[PDB]
């Protein structure tokens, strides 16, 4: 089963996910990202249960990544779903800031207002080894 999962919004952060999952294969790890590994079924079920499986939370945090969020609190929304589970297992939670604004919490619904106190990685465009070997050494 994956090593990592990697949570993204599709329209916006879905060219810095698809890189990260190439490097981090290069680097050995098994990646789940939904376009390469989602496969037939109910998708929320097997979504979750995917979240579930990787040891490593791979948050992508493009502008605005997080507004769907707000006042979520059915948790309808999927990056939402996929944040609380993370939150919930316990997961190594690494959330990758590429041109993100941190929120206050108070904005978010409270099961992943969790997620903002985890230690987070910007994405550099111009040393993006650097960045992709710090996440390497975020991961476990
Ligand atoms: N029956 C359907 N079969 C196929 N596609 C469908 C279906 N119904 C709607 N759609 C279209 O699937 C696209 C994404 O839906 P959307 O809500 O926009 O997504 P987000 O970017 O908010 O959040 C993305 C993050 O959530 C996970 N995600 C969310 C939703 C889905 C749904 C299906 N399959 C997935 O693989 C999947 C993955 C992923 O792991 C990311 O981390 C849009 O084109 C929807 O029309």
């Amino acid at each position: 089963t994956p090593d990592v999962f990697i949570s993204y919004r599709r329209n916006s952060g879905s060219q810095l996910a698809s890189l990260l999952k190439v490097h981090l294969q290069l680097h050995g790890f098994s990646v789940f990202i939904d376009v390469e590994k989602l496969e037939a079924g109910k998708f929320e079920d097997k979504l979750i249960q995917s979240v579930m499986g990787a040891r490593n939370f791979v948050l992508v945090l493009s502008p605005g990544a997080l507004d769907k969020c707000m006042q979520d609190h059915d948790c309808k929304d999927w990056v939402h779903k996929e944040i609380v589970t993370a939150l919930s297992c316990g997961k190594n939670i690494v959330p990758i800031i590429d041109g993100f604004e941190w929120p206050e919490p108070q904005v978010l619904p409270e099961d992943m207002q969790a997620v903002l106190t985890f230690n987070g990685i910007k994405w550099s465009h111009e040393y993006q080894e650097a960045t992709i070997e710090k996440i390497i050494r975020f991961l476990q």
